[PDB]
């Protein structure tokens, strides 16, 4: 694979969203994978509704505002036969009856993929797939103060994860990292983003629960 990726200079990637006060990171997760896999086949970039995600994909096991996963968010979008774009079904950061409209879609797939448990494997799936839904351990206050550089938090769990976030790359200096789309407004971190240690024995476990869907 290459020795660094950014999928946003090849017009993969939206501009970084603020879930607000919702507990839907994993919507927004969902959406940036899903729009970088629409724009893999279509060459067409569309930001997607987190909001038609927060409302209608708890039948496939999602909590709303409350937590969910983004691999049921892809299996919502499968079994719903699309996703509204974001224009459409603008976000309210706060959970309201499904108002899904299929003249709206813009996106759709057929299930969803696990990468295997191995940094080798997420290298591999976001250097020839594009952006990839990611499970970490964000329950550290470091992560809330990031503001540059490359995070390491040395009581991180790589095991038990909180936060579901976007690789859109990575990069290097040792101290290789992972390039991470967050859903806390431009204003956290790196307009956004967050450098995360990579090859660093699954740091924050990063590789632990990556996905995306199939398009
Ligand atoms: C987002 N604002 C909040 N976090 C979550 O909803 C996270 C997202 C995913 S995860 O990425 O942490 C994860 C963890 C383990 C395995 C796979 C994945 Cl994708 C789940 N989140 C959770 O907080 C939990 C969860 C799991 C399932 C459901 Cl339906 C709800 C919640 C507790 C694991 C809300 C802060």
């Amino acid at each position: 694979a290459p020795r660094s990726v950014d999928w946003r200079e090849k017009g993969y990637v939206t501009p970084v969203k603020n879930q607000g006060q919702c507990g839907s990171c994993w919507a927004f997760s969902a959406t940036g994978a899903l729009e970088g896999q629409m724009f893999r086949k279509t060459g067409r970039l569309i930001s997607l509704s987190e909001q038609n995600l927060v409302d209608c994909s708890g039948p496939q096991g999602n909590e709303g505002c409350n937590g969910g996963l983004m691999d049921y968010a892809f299996q919502y979008v499968q079994d719903n036969g699309g996703l509204d774009s974001e224009e459409s079904y603008p976000y309210e950061a706060t959970e309201e009856s499904c108002k899904y409209n299929p003249k709206y879609s813009v996106a759709n797939d057929a299930g969803f993929v696990d990468i295997p448990k191995q940094e080798k494997a997420l290298m591999k799936a976001v250097a020839t797939v594009g952006p990839i839904s990611v499970a970490i351990d964000a329950g550290h206050e470091s992560f809330l103060f990031y503001k540059e550089g490359i995070y390491f938090e040395p009581d991180c769990s790589s095991e038990d994860m909180d936060h579901g976030v976007l690789v859109v790359g990575y990069g290097f200096e040792n101290n290789k990292y992972w390039l991470v789309k967050n859903s806390w407004g431009e204003e956290w971190g790196m307009g956004g983003y967050v450098k995360m240690a990579k090859d660093r024995r699954n740091h924050c476990g990063i590789a632990s629960a990556a996905s995306y869907p199939t398009v």
